């Protein structure tokens, strides 16, 4: 690939990205000062585990809905067979998300908007997966201080989902190249745009599976207390990837 050619994939990427963010940066900025109230948040407190368990997962399903289309409208990705777009989205879904929940993160006061106002860690005791929450918010802590561009959340989550190292892939090398040409459209942006030293600062590839094993490992601690509220109510694509059909349809039906 050219010069031209790695420029058009950058501007393809960050496109794909911007039609599928879901949540609009300004809209969450214009946001920052919209407050839980501590009332509001002993409200939170006070809830059922169950009943914090199934709204977390609602709105986490959601999210990922968006990062499927993503994945859809990416250059490269429905060209792969569906056994490796299918992998690709199980192993790579969830760290899309965690690093897109960075925009969503008030580092000033160590807040996230979260169904319509910015409330604390404390917000979520009920889960009972503090640590599980601590480290999601210290990972969206350690990216706010990179203060990622839109263009370069769009490149860096583009990367994150074309892994070629994922087991299960059949097509390994080919998408072995576009993780290569995806590599050289994000790496050529942060040279072009004096960026470079972030390189370094990103986080290891470990950490985001780390948080996707802990998640995993609290959801079916949660499911074994409360296995018919996951039966009855938890969203059948949040079970497809995190418990132990859905994407099919959601890559056919485009
Ligand atoms: C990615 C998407 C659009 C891109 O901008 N976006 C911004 C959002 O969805 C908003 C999420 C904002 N939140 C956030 C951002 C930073 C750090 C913490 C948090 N939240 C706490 C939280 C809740 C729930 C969970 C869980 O659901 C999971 F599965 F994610 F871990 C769990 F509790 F079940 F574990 C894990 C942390 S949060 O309130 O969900
Ligand atoms: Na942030």
């Amino acid at each position: 690939a050219s010069l031209t050619e790695i420029e058009h994939l950058v501007q393809s990427v960050c496109k794909s990205y911007r039609e599928t963010c879901q949540l609009r940066l300004e809209d969450l900025l214009r946001q920052r000062s919209n407050i839980f109230s501590r009332e509001e948040v002993t409200g939170y407190q006070r809830k059922s585990m169950w009943e914090m368990w199934e709204r977390c997962a609602h709105h986490l399903t959601e999210a990922i809905q968006y990062v499927v289309e993503f994945a859809k409208r990416l250059s490269g990705f429905m060209e792969l067979c569906q056994n490796d777009q299918i992998v690709l989205l199980k192993a790579g879904a969830m760290e899309v998300v965690l690093v897109r929940m960075c925009r969503a993160y008030n580092a000033d006061n160590r807040t996230v908007f979260f169904e319509g106002k910015y409330g604390g860690m404390e917000l979520f005791r009920a889960l009972g997966c503090s640590e599980l929450i601590s480290s999601i918010f210290d990972f969206s802590h350690s990216l706010s201080a990179l203060h990622f561009s839109e263009d370069e959340i769009a490149l860096y989550t583009a990367l994150v989902l074309i892994n070629a190292h994922r087991p299960g892939l059949q097509e390994k090398r080919k998408v072995e190249q576009l993780q290569y040409n995806l590599e050289l459209a994000f790496h050529h942006h942060l040279c072009k745009t004096h960026r470079q030293s972030i390189l370094a600062k990103l986080p290891p590839k470990g950490k985001l599976r780390s948080l996707c094993s802990q998640h995993v490992e609290r959801l079916q601690i949660f499911q074994h207390l409360h296995p018919i509220v996951v039966q009855a109510a938890f969203p059948p694509l949040y079970k497809e990837l995190f418990s132990g059909k859905i994407l099919h349809r959601l890559l056919q039906d485009s």
